């Protein structure tokens, strides 16, 4: 009662990430965090979203978890509509194309994500909604 | 003169800016440079555009001119359609609302811009078309 909401923390972390040029706000419980920029599905405004860092050979994966909620985070719809995103990993920023993965291809990235953030597994057991995963490829 | 083509240079400067987290690529002939993020008017894709830094009390101005050429840079149309932009000044990134300015209000910012980059004045004498200027106001 009177404490900030999980959404307030997320906003604050994003802000710190931006103000600091990727030097602060890059961690959550000692695990690395990236900053995603998406284009609003409806408004066309830039939205900043801290997410866990899941990386393999220059590609990143992002997970639309929101704890184990019934409904996807709003940013999920931004990525689907506008797959050109920006991902900042510490001081390094790049543009990427995002592609939702399914089945066996997803299970690969899902395992890599759980290795970074074990709670993802627990999130999935809390809900029948299949937690989306996108794979991000640098533009070349 | 062994200069790179203006497109290639722009891409490269933007890239350096992004890779370095605003620590490199922030200068052009000893004058400061910002990195503008816009949403494509038609595609909805993120575009990164290095521009001269023109600043006053937390607001920025940006000037739309490739030399004194007949047609506006294409990013001009992105800002008109999608006035919510991002501006990176060195390590600092923020969200801004952009509005095109005219008459007396423009002349104020035009003076500040010429102080930073005198060539702007010369660009305007090469064309009857009035070189656009936007004023960017922080939001959030
Ligand atoms: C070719 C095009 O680039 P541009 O026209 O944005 O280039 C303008 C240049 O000014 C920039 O490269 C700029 O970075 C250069 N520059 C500077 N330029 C300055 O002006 N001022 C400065 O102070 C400055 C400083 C500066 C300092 C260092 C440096 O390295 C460069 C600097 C492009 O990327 N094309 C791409 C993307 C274009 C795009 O955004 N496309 C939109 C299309 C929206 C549109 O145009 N809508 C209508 C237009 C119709 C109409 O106009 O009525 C349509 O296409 O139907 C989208 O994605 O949606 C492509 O073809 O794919
Ligand atoms: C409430 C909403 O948030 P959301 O995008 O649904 O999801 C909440 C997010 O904070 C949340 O998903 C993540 O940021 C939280 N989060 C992680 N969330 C995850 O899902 N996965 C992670 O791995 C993760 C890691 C993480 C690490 C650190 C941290 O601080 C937060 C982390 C929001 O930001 N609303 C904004 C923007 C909404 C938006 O994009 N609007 C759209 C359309 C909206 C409409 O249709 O009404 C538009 O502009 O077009 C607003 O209402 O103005």
């Amino acid at each position: 009662e009177y404490a900030p909401s999980p959404l307030d923390w997320s906003r604050e972390q994003a802000d710190t990430y931006m103000k600091s040029g990727g030097t602060e706000g890059t961690q959550l419980q000692g695990k690395p965090v990236i900053l995603l920029t998406t284009v609003g599905a409806k408004t066309g405004k830039l939205r900043k979203t801290p997410l866990m860092r899941v990386e393999h050979d220059g590609q990143y994966a992002i997970v639309a978890s929101l704890g184990g909620a019934p409904k996807n985070p709003v940013w999920y719809h931004n990525v689907v509509k506008n797959p050109r995103v920006e991902l900042q990993d510490g001081t390094v920023t790049g543009d990427y194309d995002a592609r939702e993965v399914f089945g066996d291809e997803k299970a690969i990235w899902w395992q890599r994500a759980v290795a970074v953030w074990p709670d993802y597994a627990s999130y999935q057991t809390k809900t029948d909604r299949q937690i989306p995963v996108f794979v991000l490829t640098p533009v070349r």
